[PDB]
């Protein structure tokens, strides 16, 4: 549906294809002021990096991205990580940075910085994660794609894994998602059509500590970037349509060394347990506006746990937690958090999941450390 | 027609010509709870799979795909045949699946579990099937695809093998299965445009014994996904068209080690003798709705048999069987079963017709066995 | 303006560049029991057939074509002519076949089986033909292709050989056909855009005997698959456009070895006087329906003769016969039937030929031999 | 959505009110072979009937309305009924008609005639009958008028006597019927929007005896013509959209003078005990396919009866009779008929109510009398 | 579909209620040169014509419509029927008229010169004619009106005498076309759809002698001019769709006063019998291509007589002639000529019935007379 989209992207490809020289193309990548958006911009380097390090800082302003008040608004960009740009081929790059204000304090949404340290804290314990990243396809008029103008497609049941016109609504922007990804060296696991019909899933993972939130956030970029080709929205949103009509999730895996090896379902229940003393905070990091997204998707119908209660099974569709039924078979792997919402950030996920799970934090705030 | 058939395919082109890397996709595919439709989804694997055996069970939520009630939910895919992926290219995968509750008991579709036994018991007569598969494309609003709006073509007549615009409708949906199924490795035999315009058939075969149904249903998911790309809609139903309109059908084509060598033709007759005292069974096995659906097709007009009585003959269009002319003339070779519905299971065909030509069995059930 | 025409091509391409194995696909054509029509349909073979004798025998429903009645309705093929298929590339193949009935006498329509005996009888004088095949582009609502809707364009006079947007309607055709031509093996002398809008000319020959109609029906094949991916229709109809508007007809080129040699001139004119006596059987040999289409078509006025009198003159455009300019002059070559409707059968019309000019045959009815 | 929809009208109004003169026109209109579609022709008279006895008996070709074989195809139309136009305004005549095959016997679909019978038999009683017509209205591609193209509206809820853009689809449709009706004569109660979006309801009565299915099938007919103008359908089929849609009956509410004086209730139980063993008979009566249409509609859910079991209550929704609460309370009044199809053929309906309830038959099949 | 159906009709509404003063207008109206097509202007008049003899010669250029040759070619006008103009309103007026060359000798195409004299010569037995003249509406692509884009409705058998916008293809024209005949003093006599979608039919009659002709003529014309408000075109050509598709002709009704009294029936069957001597002369003049339409139209399926074969019969739809079932019974009355095609001229059909019945001529050519 977008006007861009309508333009003869033939032109652009034959463009595209003029080889491009010596010089190279990075796009710094980085986290709005919402803590939802991804900003971006590109500048020319004489040479193709051969890793992040040898990459410049970089500033932007603040004030133009939901970021700082009038006059100290310009801000800094630290590369964290680096991936090949789909967008661009080789040699050309996308550069995920960490934002900084103008005193050289990290910004507001730049949970990163305080994740990183906690995930050092822990690193012989090789924390593991995985997440079910669940997204809604959308036209510019805000309805998702597809869908009858005005309208309702039939209720749900055929669409989930679905193949067929009549289906599957999208699909090529996810076929294209997953290429990017693999050739940026992102690691996406795998992928699905969800059980609402323009609902799409994929999955990121296994990654240690710090690289799930950056694989994540650079997934998302990706997928903003390619659907923006297409001319429709991708919306993170946990419940775009009310009703009937399936939420978004961002269900995460989670296993520690320990829970791995042999007989680590010990490990594994007893991180629950702690969980369990601690659903409130985790509510509180599991979506940028505190808990109040999330209200919405989670309310015990729709094979979603209520936002008010913890609850943990073995195979329970329906619970906070879920420990897979093999997992529980062979009494070690992984769990997996049900409960952030679609639009969280990984960092305040997964850092959450540490402090509670590895560092026996309690209270209602993080403890503050060396 | 469809939404997702007007976006830009040069731009998903542009993404899917990237290199993919080390990675591989592998799309595994299975059978709906209302075994007729398929269901699949994607895993990133970490090096090519040899052969089906390397590849991981997987599972999936049985409530999204009628297949299951609450709590126990949760359902297992095992691979069973492993094929190449003409929708992303080597090194990528197509994994059709047989499908298992969470006891670990065959699902209620999953009809390929006992087949693939009774098959096994008989495999030293070399059974071969070749299916005639023949279907309907349709625009989105359920109009026959190229037909006039809320209108009819003129009668039918031109349009059985028919060339030129006004004659066949949709070719490149049939070009492209066709590619997508030898690229597969899929045992395609030929195609032709059918009676009824926008009809189409294609042939799979020969196949031995469990081969059938995997090739069949494969050949299937592929044509979906084919149709889903250009936008359209393949239908099974054996009679999309009320009226003087031809109805689709799977005609199976049968064979023993002993039928296919000299005076086989005795053996032949053996088994349509054995197959007159069983039309009642044949009909429940022959769709999915145990003769409801088939009801419409097969009425005795429009060179199809009546529902009601069993027939044979040599080179009998009518009849419930046909002994090919020159199968008659040199008596040996195989015959047509031309019961089945376009939308039957292959495995629970094939399995009927190993039962009561081979096994020997009478009675209303299928007998049980070790 | 055809539906099927609007379907998006690039994703046909993607799959028809799939590399296809080992596997082959053969696409055999034939008559249609209205001596006008075409049919088709594909088998897969297992290796690259060397020529038309290594290809299979086939069948298909003969009431599903308009070539026979209820009970023994299943008709026979015999591969006749082979070519590269210019629609798949190699290693795939067209085959033009013979149609039989299922007592293995030839249909009605297959003119062929006694043209190629007559020609046989005649082989040492080595008869050479040429065909000019004209036809009009229609769209799908039936009017001429490119012209004003429900109107007409300016009177004819710039379109013959015309270039330029105003001038020459759907050269894209052409152009696509000849090279389809050429690739497939096929003897395409030349063509050219004719005097009304939208009507084209190819040339078939020089052919020696049988081959002639060979090579213009699949010529004819090509057409209409070529037209069917625009989405427009060939019509071959001799008078498409009632009044001021060109009709089309199929002038046929003979000559002999005797005609080709120095002074051959009186070996013309010697079957000229031949064919003179015999206008009225030649006319039920060059058109479908014994003349009747060929009536609307041989007026006298726009160059044409008139259906009922015999006439020939040196370069005259308006006679039965012409005699090129420079083959009066160098007294040696061929003549120009320029009768034939467009829509002939051009078995029909050669064996017509070989029997008044050769076999000097008189009656109102083909001699039968041996 | 009909073309004709689309003419200018306003020049048909300009036609239209032109004087029209002495002479006057009648439209004769009756039941089809099919029991469920109304026919429809005009006659010129010399000056305007008195009465339904003036008008002229006629004839037509039952062999082009499905009713009859080839050569004895004539059939006859006697006066019923007759209105005022509102088509064409006074003087001009809508008149009902009896159909009659050549030999002056009833035909199979008129079932007027042993309807007005029984009618007579009884009416000392004095029956009077409600009836509650329910219809879809549909566009011409047979999707409901005004929902989303190929989609659904929003769930049922806000439509039941909705008032609104986007709750009432297609008043202009209810509102000119009712005056239509009004101007007619035919009595005409109400009418409402229904559940369903683009589903409503008009009310017929009270009507005595025969009088019921004249002015019911007039206002059907009415209902044709308006829609027509309109270019719109109106559906009369009991399930036009299957799932969670409301189905469309035609309640019946029966009377005699009995039940409407004081301490009626006793002869409304009465009846209610004598249509208790006869409900497999009522339902063969109230549906022109004998129940099989029906059988769609009364399922238990949505608030209708199931279609295997009588049952009776006082205001009871879900009961195949209901006994409108203040019936109940003053032991006067009517009981309704919740079970016949929005289809049904009134003259079938109001017949079967008198001889189970008056005549007190038994049995499968109507007694014969004199 | 019109270019001048689009206009703003309201804007002439406005012009066309400007009272006028006391000039009047006539519309002069004949027959073309291809004795199939109407003609027409207007002049102004100082006062409303009392009656035909009160209006003046006039004159056209017969060149222009199909009439003369270069030198001579103006024509004559002689005013022959009036009516009132139902375009225009009193005072104004249609003027049919004879057609003249300039040496005052009648018009190839008068036929109603000869006809008016051969009517004189048996005004005593008063002899009344009938006809039901059958006509399609086309839009201006030449397709039925409001058919599918290039494509066909559902079967006939809903649509003859249908109610309903599925049904009733057009009936603005039909409504409007019936007030503008009755307004003008054309005696019609009623009206129906046709069996065909689109087609539909008005009976004009009973008329005494020449007024038969000038009946069905001016009728006619109205209905051209009230098509071309509407933007459609009317055609009566006997078959406009080949195949399965309804022919139209024109019935026509014939009696004299000895026919019409006690025990006609002798001299029907007596008249019937003259008819049989003369089957061929009478489709010489029952279309105006002596026979050729109607060739398309009478072929004896689809309730026709074959062209070649006459035969009568007492209700028997099939036969050349019909005698009705009730003047079978009364033995007195009428009876109808199936033959004519929709297109004959009806002063050339009443003056053969007249020649052949009551002046007892044979031959193969018209006698005449003084
Ligand atoms: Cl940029
Ligand atoms: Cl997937
Ligand atoms: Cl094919
Ligand atoms: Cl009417
Ligand atoms: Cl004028
Ligand atoms: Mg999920
Ligand atoms: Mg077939
Ligand atoms: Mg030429
Ligand atoms: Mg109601
Ligand atoms: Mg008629």
């Amino acid at each position: 549906t977008s006007a861009s989209s309508h333009l003869n992207k033939g032109i652009k490809q034959v463009y595209m294809s003029l080889p491009q020289g010596e010089k190279v193309q990075a796009m710094y990548i980085w986290i709005d002021g919402t803590g939802e958006g991804l900003r971006c911009k590109t500048r020319t380097l004489d040479s193709e990096p051969k890793g992040v390090e040898e990459l410049p800082e970089w500033n932007f302003d603040g004030s133009s991205t939901f970021q700082s008040e009038g006059s100290n608004s310009d801000m800094y960009l630290v590369p964290a990580a680096m991936f090949r740009d789909p967008f661009r081929k080789d040699p050309n790059k996308l550069v995920f940075c960490e934002v900084f204000k103008y005193n050289r304090k990290p910004a507001e949404t730049n949970l990163r910085h305080t994740c990183k340290r906690i995930m050092d804290m822990v690193s012989n314990q090789h924390p593991w994660f995985g997440m079910e990243q669940e997204y809604t396809l959308m036209g510019t008029d805000g309805h998702p794609f597809g869908w009858p103008s005005n309208g309702f497609p039939g209720p749900q049941g055929p669409y989930y894994c679905g193949v067929g016109a009549d289906k599957a609504y999208g699909r090529d922007i996810v076929e294209a998602h997953y290429r990017a990804c693999l050739y940026a060296g992102i690691k996406i696991a795998g992928t699905n059509a969800e059980v609402m019909p323009a609902q799409w899933e994929f999955q990121i993972g296994p990654c240690e500590g710090i690289d799930m939130g950056d694989h994540l956030w650079v997934a998302r970029f990706i997928l903003h970037r390619v659907c923006e080709d297409f001319g429709v929205i991708a919306t993170f949103d946990p419940k775009p349509i009310p009703g009937n009509w399936n939420g978004a999730g961002c269900h995460t895996n989670f296993s520690t060394k320990a829970m791995r090896e042999e007989n680590g379902l010990k490990y594994i229940e007893e991180s629950i347990e702690k969980l369990s003393k601690r659903h409130q905070y985790h509510i509180r990091a599991y979506d940028p506006k505190g808990g109040l997204d999330n209200a919405r998707r989670l309310t015990g119908f729709h094979e979603t746990s209520n936002i008010n209660d913890f609850s943990a099974g073995v195979a329970n569709r329906g619970a906070s937690i879920r420990i897979p039924r093999t997992v529980g078979q062979e009494k070690k792997g992984y769990f997996e958090d049900r409960r952030p919402s679609a639009n969280c950030d990984p960092f305040s996920v997964t850092e959450a999941l540490i402090r509670t799970c590895l560092l026996n934090e309690t209270g209602d705030e993080p403890f503050q450390y060396k």
